[PDB]
């Protein structure tokens, strides 16, 4: 029993992190086989940044220009390429310890691990969901571009972020690894803010199930509600509408515990409207909206990685 | 900015994982050098477990009986014994991923990372403290025995804790590597119940610093006390008792922000004579004990492990 907020075992990409310096610029990068990738913006300087030509900053750099460092090594670059915001970095070895692995762009209200590097080092792991707004809540300092997010299905990782910015409240935006960013930000030093975030409904009726596997069912009610009524009171609480998508997906869970997902809703639409009356739910005192209804199975069903 | 719930990365202890059968009990097991160390428990089958006499149960094993698996490869036991509640199988083959690494028995208000297994094989990681009656609020199911908890300074893990058991209220205990458990918890299946748990204070006093420099301020007051009449109000709202050990511990993030740690004592009692009249800090509605000045530190100041 018990349930946390859980990250993916962190060892399958610690092995592909490395260093990327340009000029005065340090930031991290990742090794799969013979190539390089880390944000575009390792070749501005500070100055740079307000606005950069980033074709044109390019232009004017060579491979060696490119110091690239796994521990003690240096890989020598030996061509280079941008993609949208990613410089790709061809080198002349290929990274023994690359994974099996895959490039996703996830959707809005899926989770995944974020491994925060510095100087090419893992600093720490932690999961976070790819808010509405298509920001992150994360935990960034200066170096830490290039740290990346995945998800790991048995042996294969899913990589889906790459770190570039932080905004206004002290949310992260970035990259797909094919650079480009979630939601309407640029790679830009510029003032630029979130969109009004809204609470991914799915992801807390996933919690409700872990609560209740967990034995704690105190806001279980003895009501139902449609999906439409239902959707009406979400949305004045700025929740996400819940979709027949969402319904189904949330179906090992309700048949695990028997509970009707419109039922659920109901119960939802309680607490909603009249608070948890200084009464928590696993722990917290808020409700919880960046665990997926997969990782509360993963969690509560014991799923492991190859 | 940002301030997360943080696991160490997971890599070096994720190399040192095995399965560990004997009869039908399958449990996870830590393979250093050429020893692996497990629960003893794994000697039992679930009836036995009541009341089991482990050295009885274990003079009646052959080496042959434990079958020791790392992904694909069987390991032969060569040799066996038995350390408090810990089993040490010898093994033929030195584990070649054996990290730099230390047993430690940490301290109740320490934090350490889990690496939840199951049949040898991560699931995922995440952050725990001992708490003051001995317990961690952890996750796990059915088959989580002998996975371990550690820190990583820099190249070295350092580990101090392994699975054994959830208490009622789904709490969880175990031993330190040499098989010592923490608490007084004995590994039988009988009635055993947690201690009534404190407020780790000097955890809560870090967690405000860490909010104060992520720039969430409001909770600061304009008034200081004293160690004495600040330890009275702690004492009845269940808190652990600061110690000048303590106030010294907390001087790296008093002297970053300017702000005494006294003057935070103030504070804090405030807030724990008045509550948080629905405020969050850093996203929490409760007040956080469960990071460490250490871990605020680390998570504000980017340290890396090598
Ligand atoms: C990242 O570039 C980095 O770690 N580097 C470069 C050498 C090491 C850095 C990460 C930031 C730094 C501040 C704390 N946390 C972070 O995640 N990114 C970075 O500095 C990006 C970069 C230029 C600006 N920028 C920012 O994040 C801006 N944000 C904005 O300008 C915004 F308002 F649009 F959001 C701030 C530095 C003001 C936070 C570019 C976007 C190219
Ligand atoms: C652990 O032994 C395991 O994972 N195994 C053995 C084959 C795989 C198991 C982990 C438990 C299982 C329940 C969910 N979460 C867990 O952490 N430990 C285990 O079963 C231990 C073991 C015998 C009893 N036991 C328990 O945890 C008991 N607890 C008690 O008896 C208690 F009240 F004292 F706390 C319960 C199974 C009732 C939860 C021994 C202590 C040797």
């Amino acid at each position: 029993s018990g349930f946390r907020k859980m990250a993916f075992p962190s060892g399958k990409v610690e092995g592909c992190m490395v260093q990327v310096t340009c000029g005065t610029t340090t930031l991290n990068g990742l090794w799969l086989d013979d190539v390089v990738y880390c944000p575009r913006h390792v070749i501005c300087t500070s100055e740079d940044m307000l606005n950069p030509n980033y074709e044109d900053l390019l232009i004017r750099k060579s491979n060696h220009n490119f110091l690239v460092q796994a521990g003690n090594v240096q890989l020598r670059v030996i061509g280079h390429s941008m993609q949208n915001c990613v410089l790709k970095l061809k080198v002349d070895t290929a990274n023994p310890k690359t994974p099996k692995y895959k490039f996703v762009r996830i959707q809005p209200g899926q989770t995944f691990s974020v491994l925060a590097c510095y100087n090419g080092s893992p600093s720490g792991v932690y999961q976070c969901a790819m808010r509405p707004n298509f920001t992150i809540k994360g935990s960034f300092l200066n170096g830490s571009c290039g740290s990346v997010g995945f998800n790991i299905d048995y042996d294969c990782v899913s990589f889906c972020y790459m770190h570039h910015m932080e905004l206004p409240t002290g949310v992260h935006a970035g990259t797909d690894l094919e650079g480009n960013f979630y939601g309407p930000f640029v790679d830009r030093q510029t003032a630029q803010a979130a969109g009004t975030d809204t609470t991914i409904t799915v992801n807390v009726l996933a919690w409700l199930y872990a609560a209740v596997i967990n034995g704690d069912r105190w806001f279980l009610n003895r009501f139902t509600t449609t999906l439409n009524d239902f959707n009406l009171v979400a949305m004045k609480y700025n929740y996400e509408p819940l979709t027949q998508d969402h319904v189904d997906i949330l179906g090992p869970l309700s048949a695990q515990t028997g509970i009707a997902v419109l039922d659920m809703c109901a119960s939802l639409k309680e607490l909603l409207q009249n608070g948890m009356n200084g009464r928590t739910i696993l722990g917290s005192a808020l409700l919880e909206d960046e665990f997926t209804p997969f990782d509360v199975v993963r969690q509560c069903s014991g799923v492991t990685f190859q």
